[PDB]
RNA sequence: UUCC
């Protein structure tokens, strides 16, 4: 199946990814770097306070408070779903090596049995539907773009005025270059606008991973986790290896003088990626529109807020099944890509544009350091986009990409074992259209909530519903995949966007409760993904602008965990035994000190207003923006809110952009 | 130095 081109950072074709200014070339030549992260003003994640306090809590409450999770992995009980030992890590220190990201996903997706492309007529039809419901009568609205965020390849500015620019610029000059591409001009395109070249690969912290503490000898064990090495990725897995990266800490005090407790790891690290900014923001004009359509006229299954929001619609179903797929992002099939330009060609987008969308999903990735002395290195010709990365996390519409897979998989795979009788509903595009538009109201017996690869999946009474738990019981087998598309079991302890579905004595959706996941509350305050960065004078441009203000948004948001008051208390009791002092005391401090702070960004608020006008979500945004990104939605954000974490683009210039990109 |  070809290996994948590789080119060393020297190579003329990955100098050219990289712009003649110090960031860039500074983005370029980045070394392996890592160290404990601010975890807190003046607080490192490996001070041996810290270190200890996490021991103590770890133990205390895995040991008092076990997981309650059935045989059909729903949660009933203390709403606990597995042990608390995931904070045993040395926030700041990576696992080695990260994995090289995988050049071609296509030997991946056949060894694991999944199709290479809709295996019925109906599927076809169905996938095709998803794209004419999703982007026709779209409504424009302004380009919005993260403040602080990086416009990677090639002049990795952060400058909003100099990002403005060139998201505007790219606006006006994206016809030209996909018209260019469309000419096999990819070279052109990229000189000439900026639109090509590759994605940057950053890898990012998963702060908190599985750990468990054996039993016969009292020790911890992480995790493995599978990273490939370079070899393995350019050849899509035919040669080269596949292995546990090493999240042993030891080296540490070694290394830094830092003294490690038992049982605590590195962590586990995962690929992110940068997209070429001027090739983002035309895909972005159009997927946010895309975003308002399927949130607004689709709300059923894609709108997700609160807790109720999710509760009021599972609360109506006979059986409630959680899903869980495998790898999402590895495993998403080019093929989906292509059969989404195809359609969008049959809907009558502009060619040039779907060229752009079509190019932005093979484009080749730049390595950077996966570890000590290896890494920049490209993969992938820009001259020639054809990688099969799977789903690149910076194109702008990866959500979208991951909701239409997912989607259509999951209803699928309620018609394939539940529903034959609805087959008939399915003949051409326009019934398919009908069907599915129905179908994602939620008017159907059989219905779902999701996003990307979370989700539920319901039955109401009906035919269907025998089926369905009968489908129910193949996956606790978990002997047959139920999909041809990806790899799907269920959930051993089923969530839906951070909150656990807590079951009572009947194990029924009817008389279920939607509650906080108390161990992301753990995740949250005790491991964050990124320090304080308390360096970085303008608050709104860092990964955790106001992390204070979540004390205040707290209770909202997991005080229905049932050992909400536990974990306080334990939290109380252990910080003192660490700190000598309290936690709660040393919250409401860092609540005081950023509520201040806040005002000093927000035109509403007086100078010194409270926070009484914002909401729940307002506040966990504002130390998490992050949340943003795969927890909800702009229009979730009190207005005054989210203008302080983005900036947007002239909504005449994207009017008149969308007006030249879709249907006439 | 990404992406509702
Ligand atoms: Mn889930």
């Amino acid at each position: 199946p070809r290996r994948a081109p590789a080119f060393p950072l020297s190579d003329i074709k990955a100098q050219m990814l990289f712009a003649n200014n110090i960031k860039a070339q500074q983005a370029s030549k980045r070394s392996f770097k890592e160290g404990a992260i601010e975890t807190y003003e003046g607080l490192l994640s490996v001070d041996p306070r810290f270190l200890s306090f996490k021991n103590e809590l770890s133990r205390y409450l895995t040991d008092h408070f076990p997981a309650n999770v059935d045989e059909y992995g729903r949660v009933y009980g203390n709403g606990v779903r597995t042990n608390f030992f995931g904070m045993r890590h040395m926030n700041g220190f990576p696992m080695i090596p990260a994995t090289w990201p995988l050049a071609s996903n296509l030997k991946k997706r056949a060894d694991a049995d999944l199709a290479d492309g809709p295996v019925s007529e109906r599927d076809n039809l169905l996938f095709r539907a998803a794209v004419r419901l999703m982007f026709s009568d779209l409504e424009p609205v302004p380009l919005k773009i993260r403040k602080g965020s990086s416009t990677c390849i090639p002049y990795f500015s952060n400058d909003m005025g100099t990002k403005i620019e060139i998201a505007e610029r790219a606006l006006e000059k994206a016809e030209e270059a996909g018209n260019l591409m469309l000419q096999g001009k990819f070279d052109d395109a990229y000189q000439l606008h900026q639109m090509g070249g590759a994605y940057y690969v950053v890898y990012r912290a998963q702060s908190t991973d599985a750990i468990t503490l054996d039993p016969k000898t009292g020790k911890f064990v992480s995790k493995d986790r599978m990273v490939a090495d370079f070899e393995y990725a350019v050849t899509g897995g035919e040669q080269g290896s596949l292995f546990a990266a090493s999240k042993d800490a030891s080296r540490l005090k070694e290394q830094y003088g830092i003294d490690v407790p038992d049982g605590f790891f590195c962590e586990r690290r995962r690929t992110a990626m940068g997209g070429p900014f001027a090739l983002n923001a035309p895909i972005m004009a159009v997927a946010q529109p895309v975003r308002n359509k399927i949130y607004s006229k689709y709300a059923y299954t894609f709108h997700h807020t609160t807790r109720l929001n999710k509760e009021e619609k599972v609360k109506e179903w006979s059986l409630c099944v959680a899903t869980d797929v495998s790898d999402h992002d590895t495993f998403w099939p080019g093929w989906l890509r292509d059969l989404i330009c195809d359609e969008l060609l049959n809907m009558g987008y502009a060619p040039w544009w779907v060229k752009l969308f079509e190019t932005s999903l093979k484009l080749p990735v730049y390595v950077g350091a996966p570890a000590p002395e290896q890494g920049h290195t490209l993969l992938g010709d820009p001259s020639n986009p054809d990688l099969e990365v799977g789903l690149s996390s910076g194109q702008g519409a990866t959500d979208l990409m991951g909701t239409l897979l997912m989607s259509i998989t999951y209803l699928v795979m309620q018609l394939d074992h539940t529903a034959p009788h609805l087959n008939s509903r399915i003949k051409d595009m326009p019934s398919a259209c009908r069907f599915l538009d129905s179908y994602w109201q939620g008017h159907e017996e059989i219905r779902q909530i999701s996003k990307s690869d979370d989700a539920m999946l319901g039955w109401t009474k009906g035919r269907a519903l025998v089926g369905g738990h009968r489908l129910f019981e193949m996956l606790k087998e978990g002997k047959v995949n139920p999909s041809p598309y990806m790899k799907i079991s269920y959930e051993h302890g089923g969530a839906f966007l951070g909150d656990i579905l807590l079951y009572d004595s009947r194990r029924e959706p009817g008389s279920a409760i939607f509650v906080g996941n108390i161990n992301s509350m753990l995740n949250n305050q005790f491991s964050p993904e990124y320090g304080v960065q308390s360096g970085v004078r303008d608050r709104s441009k860092r990964k955790r602008p106001f992390p204070g203000l979540a004390w205040a948004s707290m209770k909202d948001t997991y005080g229905a965990c049932p050992i909400y008051s536990d974990v306080l208390e334990a939290i109380e009791r252990c910080w003192w035994n660490a700190f000598g002092e309290s936690y709660r005391a040393y919250r409401e401090d860092m609540l005081k000190r950023d509520t201040l702070e806040l005002s000093r960004y927000v035109a509403s608020m007086a100078r010194q207003a409270g926070l009484a006008e914002l909401t729940p979500i307002d506040l966990e945004v504002l130390a998490d923006p992050n949340k943003l990104q795969y927890k909800w939605t702009e229009a979730d954000v009190s207005a005054n809110i989210h203008e302080v974490l983005m900036h947007g683009v002239s909504v005449e210039k994207t009017e008149r952009f969308l007006r030249s990109v879709m249907p006439r």
